[PDB]
């Protein structure tokens, strides 16, 4: 009974954590087995971020510039280099604490958790997902950067992003473990823009089914449509093109549950054409759209 | 920038984390030194549910009927005693990832994590607060009793609740660690119906402070109000009457943002008479209540 927005158990990440200073420049860094890994905006002063060249300003670092440190004990820094926006610290001891884990990059749509840090040290963590347009809309302050995105699959940590910037508008960019952004943002302090931030559409299904399995119902209704019909709507208000992969996708939830994924479909068409009236599904006065149909599959079937 | 539903990172929890088997009963509990606690419902097989006698089905239990397994080992009970309706489980090894702890017994309003955990295993982390009523709104499936809420202040882990019912509207009845029930839910297969779940008006107003803080300022008007006027308003609406006490706790944040706490009060009372009209504060179309003022102050300072 009842259905949270949850996060994975955060302490094989926690166990990872920790603080990479280079001059007055400190962040959070995430060290597995001999490698820390961190923003390589870690080497830049503010001045710097307007408009700066990492292998300039790299080569005028050494190993010993990189102040790495877990909880309160010192790492040696043997080597370092610079793998597209992120450095990899070798140190001399392999973090005794490092799980089993991948470093994937995800797809737009797909949720995970953030371990928030600040200081090498975790503050909080929290669900979220990579939103179509390549941002993700998390809970971050100047220090938060290298904070680490993740999804855990029993003993293994599968770490999809890490923390980079900060939009004006207050949405946030980051990368992919081997440095890589999401979308087409830059680590530079220049005003770079956000596109439509379009609803998932195959994550508000999951959670209306999600809904159904827990007692909210009032949502059903007596109508089918098709996917072709409900695209023209899903266009008009800004919600991604159902395919039929995400149908197929749906299809334990849809077995579950005895409903249709069409119908499914044909409820959320309704709701987007007439708005909830002043009801609540699952808490929610909106439609949410960071839960996976494996997140409810999940969360529904009490997965550890 | 941004604002999210945040936990406590998990990891100090996980730690504690174990299964307790009781005939064909199996249940979670938490490992803190050398005690193992957890619902005393754990003795209990669903016919005893009906109406248990505790004392009386305890007398039929000895330490070795008390299967407890952290992690893959097993853990040998050298005693039991039942503290109101939890059980404790003195064991032979103190647990090594015990971390500073203590028992806190919570008041409604306050919000802590849940670590939801099946057979001693972490399945995720969310954050939820104590309803006025004594209920909780969390995401617990059979299996998960004996998962805890906890707040932790640096390195102390103080926990406040232990997870023991489902009420069948589907919201959820526990105990504080001394296994005192919060609110006044039996730890007994009778229907027990939860009185009124008003709004924690105090979280609304550190919200508002939160969203005005974070740039969302369209509810922000010209007015102000008092206390009996705002509070004529909150008794119409099912929110909680609001004390100089209250005031008193979100001084910091009116101190932060220049709004006095009455002004944010006549906003409030706007919100409420003239609803949201399809717009959004922090991405919630209602007013989030499950945000504490320490909460908002936390996490707009990046506390670790
Ligand atoms: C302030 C904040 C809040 C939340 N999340 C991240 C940040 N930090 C940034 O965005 C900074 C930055 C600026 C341009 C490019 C890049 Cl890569 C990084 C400005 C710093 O200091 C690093
Ligand atoms: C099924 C479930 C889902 C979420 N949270 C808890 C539960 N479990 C229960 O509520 C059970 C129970 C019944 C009456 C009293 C008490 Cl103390 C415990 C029925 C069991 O099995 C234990």
């Amino acid at each position: 009974s009842g259905f949270r927005k949850m996060a994975f158990p955060s302490g094989k990440v926690e166990g990872c954590m920790v603080q990479v200073t280079c001059g007055t420049t400190t962040l959070n860094g995430l060290w597995l087995d001999d490698v820390v890994y961190c923003p390589r905006h870690v080497i830049c002063t503010s001045e710097d971020m307007l408009n700066p060249n990492y292998e300039d300003l790299l080569i005028r670092k050494s190993n010993h510039n990189f102040l790495v440190q877990a909880g309160n004990v010192q790492l040696r820094v043997i080597g370092h280099s610079m793998q597209n926006c992120v450095l990899k610290l070798k140190v001399d001891t392999a973090n005794p604490k490092t799980p089993k884990y991948k470093f994937v990059r995800i797809q737009p749509g797909q949720t995970f958790s953030v371990l928030a840090c600040y200081n090498g040290s975790p503050s909080g963590v929290y669900q979220c997902a990579m939103r179509p347009n390549f941002t993700i809309k998390g809970s971050f302050l100047n220090g938060s950067c290298g904070s680490v995105g993740f999804n855990i699959d029993y003993d293994c940590v599968s770490f999809c992003y890490m923390h980079h910037m900060e939009l004006p508008t207050g949405v946030h960019a980051g990368t992919d473990l081997e440095g890589n952004f999401y979308g087409p943002f830059v680590d530079r302090q220049t005003a770079q823009a956000a596109g439509t931030d379009t609803t998932i559409t195959v994550n508000v299904l999951a959670w209306l089914y999600a809904a159904v399995i827990n007692g909210d119902r009032w949502f059903l209704n007596r109508f089918t449509t098709t996917l072709n019909d409900f695209n023209l709507v899903a266009m008009k208000y800004n919600y991604e093109p159902l395919t039929q992969d995400h149908v197929d996708i749906l299809g334990p939830l849809s077995a579950q549950t005895g409903i249709a994924v069409l119908d499914m479909c044909a409820s959320l068409k309704e709701l987007l054409q007439n708005g909830m009236n002043g009801r609540t599904i699952l808490g929610s006065a909106l439609l949410e759209d960071e839960f996976t149909p494996f997140d409810v599959v999940r969360q529904c079937s009490g997965v550890t």
